[PDB]
């Protein structure tokens, strides 16, 4: 049943048209696909992997961002629908699952501030299709539960700038922001990889947002 | 029949185990899907649109890479093993298609040196799981026929970012900073390249697989 070292670190994160009290739609996803060896034997800010697999995509949320989300992310469902994106579908949660098989298992989700936006917005998108064990074999893991452990604000922003004294770039973009996080879980690789091995946590156990 | 302006322009780019005369297997695939209004409404070097779709995957060969493409592409069959990953299989095939049915028709493959390389190679691999017509409904362009056209001297990647920008791409030799260095080359001149593409798009199902 345990299941052993996670061989897989999937970086993760996700823009939404608002915050959670307006019961938010994904309007935009990454996913950077790390192995576990690329963090227990690396070779000021460290170079990511050069063997990496990485999926960044665009959703039309079907309503309107809220005005503050417009302004931090530049995204808005006008702009989405200009470049003729599609919503979160079938489809959609079939191209996620197919880059996942490509990853060998354990996988583990990492995403900042997981456990309250990213995770259970994921599994809200999935149970609004019908599909509410579609990722249930991934575990997953809230960098900030990590780096508090290995250790004040514990924004994206503000672990980078006490860790590479500069502000990343491209910031609230859902790559960007993914970019941003493997950096920062580079900066004591080992150490990161022995807690989420230890700490990782059943996909199915998130509960979804809504619905 | 008439296709009409293509819609996305999906830039492409692989590295592979070696050069086309040693019937090469994909190491690693980058794809950029950007909607065509980035190009005919865009806002030294141009930045990427904020609204992109991206796919940049590793793949297994089944096969040695020869020291040559593992020196220049910084890849090799052994790493790739030691970061788990899998060869080009029927979950790959089904990987692509769903990124690409998230584009809006018609799809334009755009891949630098692409009817020689990248294009073929892709057919080949398509060709190998039994899936020959898989990409039939795409088109695609080769951006070197494209780019001495629109100058219309050394045609490379980097050649010809260095006579637009004044300095050497990042990244070379990458799926992905090949794509994106390509991506900038194409945002120069950006309606000119568009009306280009729609002018001399040609199907995929037109490009014959490098072996097999
Ligand atoms: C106390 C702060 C520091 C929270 C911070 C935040 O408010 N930042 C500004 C902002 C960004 C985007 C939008 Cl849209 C807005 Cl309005 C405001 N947040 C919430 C937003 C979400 C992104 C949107 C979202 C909402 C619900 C579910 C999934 C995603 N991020 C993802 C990250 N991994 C963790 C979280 C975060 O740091
Ligand atoms: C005459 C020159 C200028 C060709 C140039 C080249 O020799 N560069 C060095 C090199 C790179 C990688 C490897 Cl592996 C080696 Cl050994 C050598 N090439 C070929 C390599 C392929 C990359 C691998 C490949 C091989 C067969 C089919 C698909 C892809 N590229 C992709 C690009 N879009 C167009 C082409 C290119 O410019
Ligand atoms: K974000
Ligand atoms: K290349």
């Amino acid at each position: 049943l345990p299941p052993g070292p996670m061989q897989t670190l999937i970086f993760f994160d996700m823009e939404a048209t608002g915050l959670p009290f307006s019961q938010p739609k994904v309007t935009e996803l990454c996913l950077l696909a790390v192995h576990r060896c690329a963090l227990e034997s690396p070779p000021t800010v460290p170079p990511p992997p050069r063997v990496v697999d990485k999926l960044s995509l665009c959703v039309a949320p079907g309503k309107a961002c809220s005005p503050a989300a417009s302004e931090i992310t530049g995204l808005s469902t006008a702009v989405l629908a200009a470049h003729g994106r599609q919503c979160f579908d079938d489809n959609l949660a079939n191209l996620l699952l197919a880059f996942l098989r490509r990853q060998p298992q354990p996988w583990c989700l990492v995403a900042h501030n997981g456990d309250r936006y990213d995770f259970p917005l994921l599994q809200a998108e999935l149970a609004m299709l019908g599909l509410t064990s579609a990722l249930d074999g991934a575990f997953c893991v809230d960098s900030i539960t990590a780096l508090k452990a290995l250790e004040k604000s514990y924004s994206l922003g503000s672990i980078y700038t006490r860790l590479y004294g500069q502000s990343p770039p491209d910031s609230h973009t859902a790559e960007g922001d993914v970019l941003a996080l493997l950096s920062i879980c580079q900066w004591r690789p080992q150490a990161l990889l022995r807690w989420v091995d230890a700490h990782a946590r059943p996909f199915g156990t998130i509960r979804p947002m809504y619905g």
